[PDB]
């Protein structure tokens, strides 16, 4: 699927963003999430648009004073770029679900924004605490709606398949 990825745009306002296409997903989290690392593993290589095959985007959103910056530029996307597709919210799998995780989860649902659940960071849960931890992001996520959640790991490759085929159907 992924054959070709160039960064092409830099967008600080929604007057920035590239003509949509054929296609676009977004990807989106908190700071430290593990977001780089992911992309990196899906490419196997403000707002960031890169283009994929030369017809699709794939879309680098800023991870969450400054907190209203990235507040009006995650909006103006949302609220304007009706050519999305699919939002990925990158959670920290390590965890359960932070206060904010949950408040972009019942933003994009106001918004009829389809988003999916990718857990990250599964490499670096213990054996003996993976079950416990599965069922805290499963339980608290089912209580706004039933959502996809795909577990993944950048290291070992976890849910790497899954989340292209996804991304496959989506744009292709």
């Amino acid at each position: 699927i992924i054959r070709d990825v160039e960064l092409v745009k830099v967008a600080r306002t929604p007057g920035d963003y590239p003509p949509p296409l054929k296609g676009e997903v977004a990807f989106v989290g908190r700071s430290n999430v593990g977001k780089s690392s992911l992309l990196n593993a899906l490419f196997n290589r403000s707002i960031n648009f890169y283009l994929v095959n030369s017809k699709y985007y794939f879309v680098d959103l800023p991870g969450y004073k400054e907190r209203m910056l990235w507040k009006r530029l995650v909006e103006d996307y949302f609220k304007n770029r009706w050519s999305l597709q699919m939002v990925f919210l990158l959670v920290d799998g390590r965890i359960p679900p932070q206060d904010s995780d949950l408040m972009m989860v019942e933003w994009m649902k106001s918004l009829n924004i389809p988003f999916t659940i990718v857990l990250t960071k599964m490499d670096k849960v213990k054996m003996s605490e993976r079950a416990k931890k599965l069922e805290e992001h499963r339980k608290v996520f089912s209580k706004y709606g039933e959502y996809t959640i795909i577990p993944t790991s950048s290291v070992t490759g976890e849910g790497i398949s899954e989340l292209l085929d996804l991304i496959s159907t989506l744009l292709k």
